[PDB]
């Protein structure tokens, strides 16, 4: 019994190590501390100062160096008594100021305890090393245990959700968000691993197919970035389907915002999508030859970042893994071949060199790349050729071929590549769903694995999109926390800005940012300047959450939940329409490839609806929210410990900033205001009995006993509330209590 076996790995890796004794006395201490900023400039950097004296309204303390400093009781960040160091839930803390929250998290992380609850949230901090807590034996310990009966773990919230589903006969959701590198994907895979074990059968085909879908999507959707070697370049909502009996019966995946741009360009040190590298590494000498493949260095779309390999990863071996997953899900070798051929053609398309200066219109002298690409796509090179540099364009009733220059030509080519790529991804997702997805499903548990708020040096359309989704999600949480808190107070018999940001973005009348973008999108000749001027015109000094910059002519600010975000408007018009020359659709529509034809002939893949990329985004987000609203949700906040991808380096600034953005500190702020500590009567007595010359450690009349102690200590009754089963304490009270003499 691992949970009770102090020698188990359960104990070792998931719990604060327990010694012989539990006795209150052990933690007795005379010292009182405060959390302060040694450098008022650096507000997330604190140090602990021992309070030396006080006055009626201030405290005086001793800094790190022996420097006396003084502070206002009302501004003091008291440090919780040592007993509170390491608790499994931040809600168990008596003083809930920020530094206190950070400290508890750090104490845990220093013992490699990466999971901690904060009220409704599970906080998960990437340790940047592999903790062996996800084995099958680990899976087994969580089975059917209540939140309160086992240590914090992704498995634990996954079991709670599964039991809630079976118990309440209600669909569930797990929202796993945070920064790139935080471990969202990793935890999402633990959730699926867990559910397939606790609810799978014949332990099975279905289960292996479900498990095998990820690997497929990661290869086409993930890439090495400067922040994560296996970054998810798309967001996802996975629906895990169960029958009335609680057995897994299916799955469906919805994908969002794939970064198609990466296909054609990658920043220094970054890589293109894994798959490109997998193919080249792993294709068979005979496959290479038939696909006209070479090394990556020979491909414009793969030889620009300087990086083509990932430390400790075998593209060849992963390829194996990827083809294997495909086999298992059920992709026919033929299908597999066309996939690779599409990957191939894309690489060929990127190798096309456009030349000019004949006229002012582009040409192709060498036609090797083109032929290469046409061959693999199964399209007519001459048609491809014309469609690239001489697309026929509607100007009046006049349908006329325009000779584009090398640039436009190049950009068009890039558009083609992006379309193929995104359409292929979409088709792979549908293919997967077909195999996995249930028409008739009884229940589901869905997992969202998407980033939280994004605030980079440069914020663009995709950033607004993701932050727009995050305002919606933060508002969902806030509505939820609010219902739950009330219920609680109710069961124990104890006595917005979101909307405004949301409206500025998605409002229809008056029109918000996306509506004005859609409007401009209809005018072929609109520009970045017309757009941004229109935005400023409607919101500058007119909408409280918008800000026109003092100098930049190309950006605008939005006050988000997480703070102000500055956006740059370049290419939004283009991003919004995501254009592709009709002649290009025509060309490929004739492909002789059984997969390619689908990318262009199926209106479900080839087209958005004519609705804009913003309108589609807004639509998909609303459906998503509609689905979530039907579930009982569970929130996991994944946090990166620093920006360097290193273990054992938990950076206060880095962390605190995330806690600020993701809603964890707000929640505590709100919680701290009422009765943050709610404890089961017996639990209380068991620990504090010895503070009153009355009480029996054990005692049927636990509430009475509680009242004994309280009374004995002369506690201010405004400080607590007797609930039906727990005693409710205001912030700080419990700390003073812990501090009482036996
Ligand atoms: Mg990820």
């Amino acid at each position: 019994n691992p949970i009770h076996d102090r020698t188990s790995d359960y104990h070792k890796y998931l719990k604060v190590k327990q010694g012989d004794s539990d006795l209150f006395k052990l933690t007795v201490s005379d010292k009182r501390y405060i959390w302060y900023n040694p450098d008022p400039k650096e507000r997330d950097s604190y140090e602990c100062g021992e309070i030396v004296s006080e006055t009626s309204d201030s405290f005086t303390f001793k800094t790190v160096d022996g420097q006396d400093r003084q502070v206002k009781k009302d501004d003091a960040n008291q440090r919780n008594p040592i007993k509170f160091d390491g608790v499994e839930d931040m809600s168990e803390l008596s003083y809930l100021n920020e530094p206190a929250v950070f400290h508890n998290l750090r104490v845990r992380y220093n013992q490699d305890l990466i999971y901690t609850y904060s009220g409704l949230f599970l906080v998960a901090v990437n340790p940047f090393k592999r903790i062996p807590i996800y084995t099958q034996e680990m899976v087994d310990i969580f089975k059917g245990r209540r939140r309160n009966e086992v240590a914090p773990h992704i498995f634990a919230i996954s079991d709670v959700a599964y039991r809630s589903m079976l118990d309440d006969r209600q669909n569930q959701s797990l929202l796993i968000t945070g920064e790139s590198g935080a471990g969202k994907t990793e935890n999402t895979k633990k959730v699926i691993q867990y559910l397939a074990s606790v609810a799978g059968r014949n332990q099975g085909v279905l289960e292996q197919q479900i498990l095998q879908a990820n690997p497929i999507l990661e290869a086409f959707g993930n890439a090495k970035t400067t922040r994560n070697n296996n970054s998810s370049r798309f967001g996802k909502f996975i629906e895990i389907q169960f029958n009335n009996a609680g057995f897994i019966s299916g799955a469906s995946i919805q994908s969002y915002l794939l970064e198609k741009s990466r296909v054609v360009f990658q920043s220094e040190t970054e890589r293109n999508y894994h798959i490109f590298y997998q193919l080249l590494a792993g294709a068979t000498a005979e496959e290479k030859k038939a696909l006209h493949l070479a090394g990556p260095e020979s491909f414009n779309y793969l030889n620009q970042s300087g990086c083509v390999d990932i430390k400790g990863v075998s593209d060849s071996e992963e390829f194996k893994i990827t083809r294997q997953a495909m086999d298992i899900v059920g992709f026919s070798q033929e299908e597999q071949m066309s996939i690779f051929k599409i990957i191939a053609g894309i690489l060929h398309l990127g190798n096309i060199k456009f030349e000019k200066g004949a006229g002012e219109g582009a040409v192709l002298k060498d036609k090797t790349a083109l032929n290469a690409a046409s061959t693999v796509f199964g399209v007519n090179p001459s048609v491809l050729e014309k469609a690239l540099m001489e697309p026929r364009i509607l100007a009046g009733r006049d349908l006329v071929a325009q000779h584009l220059n090398v640039e436009k030509s190049s950009s068009s080519r890039d558009a083609l590549v992006k379309a193929l790529y995104g359409r292929l991804f979409l088709w792979l997702v549908k293919k997967i769903n077909n195999v996995l997805c249930q028409e008739r499903k009884a229940y589901f548990i869905g997992v969202l694995d998407i980033s939280g708020f994004e605030i980079f040096k440069v914020n663009s359309f995709e950033q607004l999109c993701i932050n727009y989704t995050n305002e919606k999600l933060q508002q969902f949480f806030n509505h939820h926390m609010f219902k739950l808190e009330q219920e609680e107070y109710l069961k124990e018999k104890i006595n917005l800005d979101s909307q405004a940001t949301i409206d500025l973005i998605d409002g229809r009348q008056p029109p918000g940012i996306l509506a004005l973008l859609d409007e401009q999108s209809v005018f072929p000749n609109a520009t970045d300047n017309t757009l941004i001027t229109k935005l400023h015109s409607h919101f500058s000094k007119k909408n409280a959450k918008y800000e026109e910059p003092r100098f930049s002519k190309t950006e605008f600010g939005v006050t988000h939940y997480a703070g102000q975000v500055m956006y740059e408007i370049q290419d939004w018009l283009e991003k919004n329409k995501d254009p592709l020359q009709q002649d290009l659709e025509l060309c490929f529509k004739d492909s002789s490839d059984n997969v390619v034809t689908k990318l262009f002939n199926d209106p479900n893949i080839a087209s958005r609806a004519f609705i804009t990329v913003a309108a589609q985004y807004k639509e998909q987000l609303a459906s998503l929210m509609a689905t979530l609203e039907t579930t009982n949700p569970h929130f996991v906040r994944c946090i990166i410990p620093n920006n360097k991808q290193l273990p054992a380096k938990l950076e206060d600034k880095v962390v605190l900033d995330q806690l600020r953005c993701n809603g964890v500190l707000e929640g505590i702020r709100i919680t701290r205001k009422g009765f943050p500590n709610r404890i089961i009567y017996a639990d209380f007595v068991k620990r504090y009995y010895l503070l009153a010359p009355n009480v029996p450690r054990d005692a049927e009349d636990s509430q009475k006993a509680t009242d004994a102690v309280l009374k004995h200590l002369n506690i201010d009754p405004e400080q607590y509330r007797f609930g039906i089963t727990k005693i409710f304490f205001r912030a700080g009270q419990l700390a003073r209590i812990e501090e009482a003499r036996e």
